[PDB]
């Protein structure tokens, strides 16, 4: 799928987005790819952080549904008006689809200054779309209206170091292959875990390790409430109990250096002289997921290069600085960009499963690399899922 390879732009901490056009004549907009929601929405009125926005009055194909819509996210929220219009993806399959579109009229802490995206593409299921499950999500409309296979895959590429606005604009930020899988985006084998239920892209974690050492918690604690794959979330987010235990372990593994509590809470950056970041003192983190085969599991392992996110501390500073991107949640585990930047993730909706393979663009050093390995069968499974 050469045509779609490299169709994403973006950065760590900012958001990965794809170019789409809406209405007639086509209006071009950068749309954030978000597997943590199911609404297709675009800025539709002026906003400080928006360089452009959808102008319904200039689209001859716009259809006003005369209904309001409200969408609150873990971070940010917005309000808008529902309609439908023709939508296309310049660097995706060659099709045009009539889709539901939330025209954003008011928002709070949703749009990000300097992000370059103006809308969001909720790729999860109807069950969680607002106002309710009757508002057909975009991917669903795409599959019903075309011959595109009911599957998409994502490769989000972090850089390992900061990028200014010009570099971010002139750089490839990943690929979103619509309807298929591109072997050039990963190495090794693709391991699949079941989509537990079709609402969020829900999965079940069966074990967690920090540098091979078992966190040793009841696996229900790992999925307490739920565990999901969310490309629209920056961090690897963990339930309070798991988070406290994981952080105590990461601290113990990296104790040759002491960091303020603010670092561990993600409130302050840590910096080292240019090129001297001590990646090796930080542990790798492994999450074991249920396999498709009964009593079988596999694990995905990330490196500190995935969980210590680069941040530019000023313009002529000779320091490499980062923020700890693992934080706590009171709404289950959220495998955000920190996990996704390490793997090629296949959302196989047709077979209700998610595949993971080491990403061809994941960041690493000469000594360690991200990994996807299995199978494991000593595993004490299911009672791991929450109810
Ligand atoms: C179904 C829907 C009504 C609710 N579902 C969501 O809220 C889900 N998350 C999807 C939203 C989508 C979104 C929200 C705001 C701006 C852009 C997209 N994402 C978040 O809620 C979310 C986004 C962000 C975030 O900054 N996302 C940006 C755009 C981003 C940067 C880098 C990579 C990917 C995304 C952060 C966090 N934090 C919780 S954190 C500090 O732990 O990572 C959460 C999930 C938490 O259930
Ligand atoms: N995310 C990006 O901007 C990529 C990563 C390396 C340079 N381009």
């Amino acid at each position: 799928f050469v045509e779609m390879v490299d169709n994403l732009r973006g950065k760590s901490g900012q958001g990965y987005y794809v170019e789409m056009t809406v209405g007639s004549p086509p209006q071009t907009l950068n749309i954030l790819v978000d597997t943590g929601s199911s609404n297709f929405a675009v800025g539709a009125a002026p906003h400080p952080f928006l360089h452009r926005y959808y102008q319904r009055q200039l689209s001859s194909t716009y259809r006003d549904l005369r209904k309001g819509v409200y969408v609150p996210y873990t971070q940010g929220k917005w309000e808008g008006e529902l309609g439908t219009d023709l939508v296309s993806i310049p660097h995706g399959p060659n099709v045009t689809v009539r889709a539901n579109i939330a025209a954003i009229t008011e928002s709070d802490k949703f749009f990000i200054n300097g992000s370059n995206w103006e809308g969001i593409l909720g790729l999860a299921y109807a069950e969680i779309a607002r106002p309710d499950d009757s508002l057909e999500p975009f991917f669903d409309s795409l599959v019903k209206q075309t011959h595109v296979p009911n599957l998409f895959s994502l490769q989000l590429c972090g850089a390992g170091f900061p990028l200014n606005q010009s570099e971010v604009l002139a750089s490839v930020g990943g690929s979103m292959i619509i309807g298929g899988i591109d072997h050039s985006l990963y190495t090794g084998s693709l391991w699949y875990t079941p989509i537990r239920r079709e609402w969020y892209y829900e999965v079940i974690i069966v074990r967690v390790e920090i540098n091979g050492q078992d966190l040793k918690m009841d696996c229900k604690e790992y999925n307490y409430d739920k565990s999901i794959v969310d490309s629209g979330t920056t961090n690897l987010r963990l339930p309070k109990k798991v988070f406290e235990a994981a952080v105590k372990s990461i601290k113990a593994a990296s104790s040759t250096e002491k960091f303020p509590d603010g670092f561990w809470l993600g409130e302050q950056l840590v910096c080292w002289q240019a090129g001297t970041t001590p990646w090796n003192i930080f542990p790798v983190i492994s999450l074991y997921l249920m396999g498709e085969v009964t009593n079988q599991s596999f694990r995905i392992t990330i490196l500190p290069q995935q969980y210590l996110r680069p941040v530019e501390d000023v313009a002529t500073s000779q320091d490499d600085c980062y923020k700890f991107a693992i934080s706590q949640s009171s709404t289950g585990t959220v495998m955000g960009a920190v996990i996704m930047e390490g793997f090629y993730v296949v959302f196989d909706r047709a077979r209700k499963r998610i595949g993971f393979a080491v990403s061809a663009c994941h960041v690493h050093d000469e000594f360690r690399t991200a990994a996807v390995e299995g199978p494991f069968v000593t595993l004490d499974m299911e009672d791991c899922g929450y109810n």
